RNA sequence: GCGCCAGAACU
RNA sequence: GGCACCAUUGCACUCCGGUGCCAGUUGACGAGGUGGGGUUUAUCGAGAUUUCGGCGGAUGACUCCCGGUUGUUCAUCACAACCGCAAGCUUUUACUUAAAUCAUUAAGGUGACUUAGUGGACAAAGGUGAAAGUGUGAUG
């Protein structure tokens, strides 16, 4: 269902990890405060990106204006997360 | 035990 | 560590796919040490994934010299050890800021690492101060 942390995937993985991260607050700052986007280079991980938001008013925003984006050349693709991540979990 | 850095090792 | 190529369209919350090329980083912690030449593998502990390995230096050692000093009064010689502004040797102590490693804290770096601090200390050789026993022979 809906969560606070939205999953993106089919990002450009030919950028690195801190340059992504700092892209990616560039869009998402206006739905709302974002707490970490977490973003790791690996095999299983590549191409992907975890934005945690604080309220789920504002990834549901996110999800709904940000689905398809070209970003990087590539068009984005917005998910929920599956669970909840661990700032808000716990 | 003083200086350097084509190996080696590490990133 | 970059960069390139290949593979990869995944649901994570501590650094984790191959392959080449090209960079970067480390690389001796102090203590002590120089009469001239020759020869050489250049003293001492502390620490320990590299204080490894390679190059350069080098006050060491050995040996032949030059010049001294001691050899328990003096001098000339040979002989032994010793000094090189010091000086026979065995034998005891104390003193001569140990520093780094270790433990941490800040700053810089993507990182390996770098710089600067702080804390706790811990040597040996040499040298010196003082305490014990002995130094070669022949001689004018
Ligand atoms: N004091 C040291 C010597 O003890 C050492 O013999 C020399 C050579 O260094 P290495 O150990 O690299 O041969 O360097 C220094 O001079
Ligand atoms: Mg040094």
């Amino acid at each position: 269902r809906p969560n606070h942390t939205i999953y993106i995937n089919n990002l450009n993985e030919k950028i690195k990890k801190d340059e992504l991260k700092k892209s990616l607050h560039a869009i998402f700052s206006r739905f709302g405060q974002i707490l970490d986007i977490l973003v790791s280079r690996s095999l299983k991980m590549r191409g992907q990106a975890f934005v945690i938001f604080k309220e789920v008013s504002s990834a549901t925003n996110a999800l709904r204006s940000m689905q398809g984006f070209p970003f990087y050349d590539k068009p984005m693709r917005i998910q929920y997360a599956k669970t909840d991540s661990d700032i808000i979990a716990k």
